Parts: structure tokens; sequence; C-alpha cells
């Protein structure tokens, strides 16, 4: 599974409160990071982790702000953590963002007698609080 917990300007989300950016912080964009904590993955093996910030209206819907990929890699056990950095971000005063995780991996690791799938592994829950920031009103 992933586990997530996003920064902005440093300042992380937990699973009991969004993490919030000031409106004066706001000012000059928002420097977005996620650290990605897994298990169960096959180690040493490679993984395309896909990262991205949503924009989460009041009727639920998302709208994407930002996409990054990297190749990332498993290590003892399958378990470990990861990091993504979305860079600055330039997010509006009153709105909230999500960030989703998706680990797929390289190579087939999962079963016509031969491994034909990859591993994919991911956390793409908008009501997730650890991967939840706010950009705060005046």
């Amino acid at each position: 599974t992933l586990k997530t917990t996003v920064a902005a300007d440093g300042v992380n989300g937990s699973s009991e409160k969004e993490a919030l950016v000031s409106f004066e912080n706001s000012k000059d964009g928002v420097d977005v990071k996620d650290t990605i904590d897994y298990k169960d993955l096959v180690a040493n093996e490679k993984y395309n982790l896909t990262g991205k910030l949503m924009h989460v209206k009041d009727d639920g819907s998302l709208e994407e702000v930002a996409t990054k990929t990297t190749e990332v890699t498993a290590v003892e056990n399958g378990s470990g953590q990861w990091e993504l950095d979305f860079g600055n971000q330039k997010l509006q005063v009153g709105e909230k963002y999500v960030v989703f995780e998706n680990a797929e991996s390289v190579e087939n690791l999962i079963d016509n007698y031969e491994l034909d799938t990859k591993q994919v592994v991911k956390h793409e829950d908008k009501n997730d609080k650890a991967q939840t920031l706010i950009v705060e009103k005046p």
C-alpha cells in the first residue's frame, strides 16, 4: 500500500488536519512536496511514480493543477519512503488541494504461463487530510 504526507512550504498535513498555508505565505506561490511511505512492493524493482496535485471543489469535483512523474526504486523488503517535489505552485487563496500518487512497476510482476501485468499501487483519496493543503483566506 501507499501512505502519503504533503508538505506545503515545509508544513506537513496529518490525518486529522490539512497543511495550512497562511494568506500572506501564499503570495509567491507554495512549494509543494509529498512523502510516500510504501510497503508490499517488490524489493529492488523500479516503479514509475506519478503524483498529481488536484484542486478540490466544494462540489467534490477535481481539477488537475500539476502532475509529475519520476522513476523510483523499492528498497529492502519492498518497503521504504520516497519523495516527490512539485516545486513552486501558484495556488489560489481560499482553495483546497490534494495530492494523489500512483506507483506502477516498470517490469511485469503479476500474472498464460508468464508474468503479464505491472504491479500498480496507488493512493488517490480526495478525503485524506494528510495529503491535503488549504490556502487560508485573509
